[PDB]
DNA sequence: TGCTTCGTGCCAATAACG
DNA sequence: CGTTATTGGCACGAAGCA
């Protein structure tokens, strides 16, 4: 038991026993609350480090092998993560690539072994 | 104050089951 | 191998940090 609930104008929140972070979904405090219980732990399989969220590490783990997946259509220049991409199509093209036109390209993950989306 | 990492709704892909 | 149950990838704003 790691929860209650609360119920404003008919909609159910998620509010976590220790930290009372409010969720829309059973499943994100479920995937929250190991930062407490440390159930289940991710180490990076390059490093010492440990993660409480599988996507930590995947996220750490990209850093190490140097894959640049997110592509910029404007100038053809990668980035190891979206927060590069978008400051520099933000700064050297002046467009925001958040949603609206698609100024950006996600590449399969090919460096890791990593769960495949269909649409990249 | 610009890099670095976190966080959470959504839901597709993978794990689990026996 | 057939469904469903669960995990975790993703965006992109938030937060952390030096
Ligand atoms: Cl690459
Ligand atoms: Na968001
Ligand atoms: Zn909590
Ligand atoms: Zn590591
Ligand atoms: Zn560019």
């Amino acid at each position: 038991d790691d929860h209650y609930e609360l119920i404003v104008d008919g909609r159910v929140y998620y509010i976590c026993i220790v930290c009372k972070r409010s969720y829309v979904c059973l499943t994100s405090l479920r995937r929250h609350f190991n930062i407490h219980s440390w159930e289940k732990k991710y180490p990076c399989r390059y490093c010492e480090k440990v993660f409480p969220l599988a996507e930590y590490r995947t996220k750490h783990e990209i850093h190490h092998t140097g894959e640049r997946r997110y592509q910029c259509l404007a100038c053809g220049k990668s980035f190891i993560n979206y927060q590069f991409m978008s400051s520099h199509i933000k700064s050297v093209h002046s467009q925001d690539p958040s949603g609206d036109s698609k100024l950006y390209r996600l590449h399969p993950c090919r460096s890791l072994q990593i769960r495949q989306y269909a649409y990249l």
